[PDB]
């Protein structure tokens, strides 16, 4: 009745240091991530399922991209906008914040509520970034998210 | 539309500092609770809407428990169950856990997915605890929030 997803550090050289695993699960109010993670710092995380089934680096634009081949965040509806897990108007894959303890692990649970099954999580991933998540294309693109820290494939 | 709860310091004396705002606003998925708090110990903070309309202490075996008067968690359905905000079988007052930064500040919004409209929240209060929310009445009842930290009645 869950899914089991095992998260790993994203370098420019391949796939890092295995960091946890983020459990999810189905409840009446929609998709439920709960993190047992380790290694992150402290602060709110960009936290969002990405198109493609892989967490590989690649080259984009002359620049080293860790987890590039993972692809955009999920927009299954071509929205082209960043605007959180609270509005349908956005990718389907932003997800809430991850939320990271002071000693470096994410425990608190994260309702999704636009996804309602984990049947919708098959075939992508997830991806952890180093900043944080303002659901808005504005100050900065993809809420501030910056670059992949740790990705995990469904 | 929304709604601004001014949030105060609970203690044995009574009201203490303003410790902040938190603004509630309707989405189409429930009640969102953004915070603009400051000064609260880091971590997670039980977080919930508790019966009565009052902040004010009072006496419980020979002791001035604070914010008393605000009575228990919101649960109009009596299930003397805590189950958390994603449980339709618990209060209905169970929000999830307020995020406390690093810093001591609260901004991580939160959201309510059982509750649909402010109104919902006339005539009631906000109870920010000392402890944490596990969800559960288990291994410590009410999730394990334990003292009243902070309080502010819903108004307007
Ligand atoms: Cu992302
Ligand atoms: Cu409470
Ligand atoms: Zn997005
Ligand atoms: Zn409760």
């Amino acid at each position: 009745n869950t899914l089991t997803v095992k998260m790993n550090d994203a370098l420019s050289s391949g796939t890092g240091e295995n960091i946890g695993e983020i459990t999810v699960s189905e409840t009446p109010y929609g998709l439920l991530f709960t993190p047992h993670l380790n290694g992150l710092t402290p602060g709110i995380h960009g936290f969002h399922v990405h198109t493609n089934p892989s967490c590989m680096p690649g080259m984009k634009d002359g620049k080293e991209v860790p987890a590039l081949m993972a692809g955009g965040h999920l927009d299954p509806e071509k929205t082209g906008k960043h605007l959180g897990p609270y509005n349908d108007k956005g990718h389907l894959g932003d997800l809430p914040g991850l939320v990271v303890n002071a000693d470096g692990t994410a425990t608190y649970p994260l309702l999704a509520p636009r996804l309602k099954s984990l049947s919708e999580l098959k075939g992508h991933s997830l991806m952890i970034h180093k900043g944080g998540d303002n659901y808005s294309d504005k100050p900065a693109p993809l809420g501030g998210g910056g670059a992949r820290f740790a990705c995990g494939v469904i």
